[PDB]
């Protein structure tokens, strides 16, 4: 699991289930080339998107789905989506935990990044 | 003002508006003193707290009374209150902004010090 | 004004100062068209970026080039950029603040819709 | 473990190590009683603080001891520590998780609450 991302709703006090989440990874040509994609577990987490072999150096754009999520739960949110844009694996393999925590009109997110 | 305090809603995208804000400061014997309070504004903005001549070094405490807020738009919150405990330095900039930005099962506070 | 951008600085506690900031609004055909753009001020502001004759309703886009203002401090950031989607709805309030405050590994970002 | 701590570092982009945490629950009396104490692992995490049997009803502060962290890093912070205070278990054994995520001049904190 070199990349994994956990969602937190901050006004259940409970992991985000059922998030979509769509990774995507910047090509030669400039576009955003759809590369792995998932939703969050009962834990808020998703995990399995990539292998160490296909998660390259690049840049990368994890799309987190809030206005779907809040959408079926009924909820009128803010924000269309959240995405998290960074460069991975520029000096070797890391592993890379993306969290967000999310309110209807802010969220926050934060990265864990260690070497295994 | 020397200590600004300002509170967002995250929930709603709003101001926090009449939150009450209990400033105090630590004695010598290690009890806290009540030093001055008020309510928010339609701003979220608590101004008129204190004055450069009253304000000197020592560590301080914000109570933010979040709970009261959140049950009194019919939310059940987690936190009884939020506290920002902090010291002020003269050698810092000279202006204080505490500011918090509420969710009923989070918080996050952030300090602005700015000289003018 | 009918939009207006705040950005601050969780490591040193002030005004994140001179960040570039781009906005654009979604077109027809799901491109990004440029819409505004400037520097935040001495406060961390960036005021007069539209009018209200020309902020229709649709998705819009704010990027904030927080790798150029970190590497500016000689501090080596997560992120390429942060960028927060939203739509304008002319239902609710009429003034966005978009609100962001940056760390080397994270970010939050919340918006203020209020009504004058 | 009806009750874990975890904390992150949102400058190094890590799980915050070795942060002490002290854990009061308000007394007949209407003061602090100090509870339970430890500090975070190498995960971030602090797990044993306490049991079901132990864990009753109550008040309880969950102090973080930023400064200290932030100190033992050789950085000036701007706050004390982080208070987190909340009732548990009003309603029946629930098991919470204090999350927190760290900046020397910012902190955010939110709980998960789930039923067993
Ligand atoms: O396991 C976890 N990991 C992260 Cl990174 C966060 Cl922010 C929160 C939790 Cl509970
Ligand atoms: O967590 C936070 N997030 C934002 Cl975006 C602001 Cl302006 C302020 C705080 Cl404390
Ligand atoms: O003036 C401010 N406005 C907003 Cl919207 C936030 Cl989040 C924080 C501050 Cl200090
Ligand atoms: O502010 C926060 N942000 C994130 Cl992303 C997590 Cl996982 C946890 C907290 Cl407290
Ligand atoms: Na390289
Ligand atoms: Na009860």
């Amino acid at each position: 699991c070199p990349l994994m991302v956990k969602v937190l709703d901050a006004v259940r006090g409970s992991p985000a289930i059922n998030v979509a989440v769509h990774v995507f990874r910047k090509a030669a040509d400039d576009t955003w080339e759809p590369f792995a994609s998932g939703k969050t577990s009962e834990s808020g987490e998703l995990h399995g998107l990539t292998t160490e072999e296909e998660f390259v150096e690049g840049i990368y754009k994890v799309e987190i789905d809030t206005k779907s999520y809040w959408k079926a739960l009924g909820i009128s949110p803010f924000h269309e989506h959240a995405e998290v844009v960074f460069t991975a694996n520029d000096s070797g393999p890391r592993r890379y935990t993306i969290a967000a925590l999310l309110s209807p009109y802010s969220y926050s997110t934060t990265a864990v990044v260690t070497n295994p």
